[PDB]
């Protein structure tokens, strides 16, 4: 907390918005950074970071009933906080939607501009950073005008924002590494396409050589078995050839039995990194004891290039659960699986935050691949 108390003595914000966003996320993410082992330059870099970087692309401050331009962010919010933890360390990251003021007061109704100026900022300050992916699969996954053209006035009723992008920073030690979240729910309202059929379509047209062909295949055979739609898609910001696209679905049946089916793929699934991860789902869902404006469960399955079989991760909705609780569940966790850095974090805080979502994945390479994911007051 000692950073963020620093740089508020020497930060001169433009406009009362980063101001308040700066109070609002800086504190929660300084002490993140402390939990995670961040040496103290890496929290100064980072927080500094999210000032100069991340502050502006957030909007007017959603006070009390301002009318703005809304996401659902940590909730309410446009701008998200998320701890992950595995053997090798736990590392912070920030997810949130590019947005300006103009999406308020009518000039950008789908707010299709404020990615591109965040991007235009940030890849200045990280030059590993590669937009290309945004360029090839905006087409496939957003609104375009001609499909405004064909959109009626008859999706925010069950979803309620109009958000269409989602950047997360992953703020790791080695260098921050970005990744975009296309959410085609609004152009499938025009042009009645399914968000499998989007998602994948998008998938196989920026794979020209077709390396990801099986892996969509698999996917979508469950998709239709299981009968379940895509919900949206995400991508790694680096060069097209190394990223990792990932499938997300929710599923409002949250039981046990339909977050094993989805972990498996139905059966199609047959490695050892997924019979050990159902392992360990099964016991983490009966410790923690998920309970059947209702959260779902949620699942994503990751493509890269070489691998031979997608790799599914799961979310878990941690509503109803006391926070004692997780805390005694993760810290047994953690000791039990050799991370015992993570597990002294969670036993000396077992001495006001709000735990939303669970989420976890499994390689026996690098072990139990937890986060946590934090909602605002
Ligand atoms: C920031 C963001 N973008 C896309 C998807 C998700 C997200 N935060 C989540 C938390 C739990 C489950 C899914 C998501």
């Amino acid at each position: 907390m000692i950073a963020y108390h620093t740089l508020t003595k020497a930060l001169l914000f433009p406009d009362i918005d980063q101001y308040q966003h700066w109070h609002h996320v800086a504190p929660m993410l300084a002490k993140m950074l402390v939990d995670g082992k961040y040496s103290i330059h890496q929290q100064y870099e980072y927080l500094c970071l999210f000032a100069q970087l991340v502050a502006p692309v957030l909007g007017p401050y959603p006070s009390p009933g301002r009318d703005v331009y809304r996401c659902t962010l940590g909730g309410n919010m446009t701008v998200e906080l998320s701890q992950n933890f595995q053997r090798s360390g736990s590392t912070t990251r920030i997810a949130f939607e590019p947005v300006r003021y103009q999406a308020s007061v009518g000039h950008d109704r789908f707010n299709r501009t404020s990615v591109n100026a965040f991007f235009s900022q940030l890849q200045l300050l990280v030059k590993s950073v590669n937009i290309e992916l945004h360029h090839l699969l905006s087409e496939h996954l957003t609104l375009t005008a001609k499909d405004e053209r064909n959109l009626n006035e008859e999706y925010l009723t069950n979803f309620q924002v109009k958000t269409q992008y989602v950047v997360a920073l992953d703020l790791r030690k080695t260098g921050i590494v970005a990744k975009e979240y296309f959410f085609p729910g609004i152009k499938c309202a025009a042009t009645g396409q399914t968000g499998s059929n989007a998602c994948f379509g998008a998938i196989r047209a920026v794979d020209k050589d077709g390396h990801l062909d099986s892996l969509c295949q698999l996917i979508e055979a469950h998709f239709q078995q299981s009968k379940i739609d895509d919900a949206f898609l995400c991508c790694d910001l680096v060069d097209p050839a190394h990223t990792r696209f990932k499938v997300y679905i929710a599923d409002p049946l949250v039981t046990l039995a339909r977050a094993e089916e989805h972990w498996t793929l139905g059966g199609r699934l047959t490695d050892e990194d997924a019979a050990v991860g159902l392992e360990i789902i099964r016991g983490l869902w009966s410790e923690l004891g998920i309970i059947q404006g209702l959260l779902p469960i949620m699942l994503n399955y990751e493509m890269k290039a070489g691998q031979r079989l997608p790799k599914p991760k799961l979310y878990m909705p941690l509503t109803g659960i006391p926070e004692t609780k997780i805390a005694r569940i993760m810290t047994a966790f953690f000791q039990r699986h050799d991370m015992p850095e993570q597990a002294e974090v969670f036993m000396e805080n077992l001495q006001t935050r709000y735990q939303a979502w669970l989420s976890f994945a499994y390689t026996k390479e690098k072990g139990p691949y937890l986060s946590i994911y934090y909602f605002w007051p």
